[PDB]
């Protein structure tokens, strides 16, 4: 997260850190039930030197605050049993950039570990609404990851504006969130994490999944996120949630 601040401990108890064995934190995710996380598909693509698509190569840390204190009280470590990448995910366009991760053992709910609410398929997160992005990604483009979880406030951008800022790249599964002036944005390592939106009674709903961007925090280049309402039924069908 660029242009953000340290989160308070336990402030985003649905925020999850995915580590690939021997590589440390690679992506974020969000806890949605005791057995399931939401993340981005693109985090689980093989490259010639590592099988990121193999669930056994991962560890999820729930209730984490500081990457250097992964054994702190309240942090829960879990392995993955399965990674379900959306069948329509396109690794070139990043369309349908969403995945479901099945925990090998259920998360134990606590003050530090709690699921985020999922929005109904018909819900519209309106243009202009303030929402939050969180993660341990880079704090400057080409910079370094954050040890302490970061948070940043960004706003939903009109889809036509989004499409015009990133020509031939924005599909209806995507949403631009940020500022045309730049300043606050997600960045490398924040991928897969949730956009958190404060709704009518203060409960937080997941608005989207961190997906990609052209650089980070640059003017006229807001971050691109996978929308969540569109996938409510897919999530229910594949997880029971
Ligand atoms: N021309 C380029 N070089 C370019 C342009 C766009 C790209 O898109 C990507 C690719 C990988 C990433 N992210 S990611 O964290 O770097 C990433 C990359 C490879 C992975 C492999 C396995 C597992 C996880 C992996 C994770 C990305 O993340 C961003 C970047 C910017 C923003 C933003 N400004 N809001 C948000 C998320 N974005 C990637 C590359």
């Amino acid at each position: 997260v660029v242009g953000g601040t340290d989160a308070d401990e336990g402030e985003w108890p649905w925020q999850v850190s995915l580590h690939a064995l021997g590589q440390g934190h690679i992506c974020g995710a969000s806890l949605i039930s005791p057995n399931w996380l939401v993340s981005a598909a693109h985090c689980y693509i093989d490259d010639r030197g590592f099988r990121y698509s193999d669930p056994t190569q991962w560890t999820a840390f729930l209730g984490l605050h500081d990457q250097s204190q992964r054994s702190a009280p309240g942090v829960q470590e879990r392995r993955l049993k399965r990674i379900i990448s959306h069948p329509f995910f396109n690794d070139f366009t990043f369309d349908y950039d969403i995945a479901l991760l099945e925990l090998e053992k259920p998360a134990e709910y606590s003050s530090m570990v709690r699921p985020i609410c999922l929005p109904d398929a018909s819900h519209v997160f309106p243009a202009g609404k303030a929402i939050w992005v969180t993660g341990w990604g880079h704090t400057q483009y080409g910079g370094t990851g954050a040890l302490i979880l970061q948070k940043g406030e960004i706003r939903v951008i009109n889809q036509t504006t989004c499409e015009n800022l990133l020509p031939q790249q924005i599909t209806p599964r995507m949403m631009c969130v940020g500022f045309l002036s730049g300043g606050v944005d997600s960045c490398q390592g924040d991928s897969g994490g949730p956009l958190s939106s404060v709704e009518a009674d203060g409960r937080i709903f997941q608005a989207g999944v961190v997906s990609w961007g052209d650089g980070c925090a640059q003017r006229n280049k807001p971050g691109v996120y996978t929308r969540l309402p569109l996938f409510r039924d897919w999530i229910k069908e594949n997880t029971g949630v």
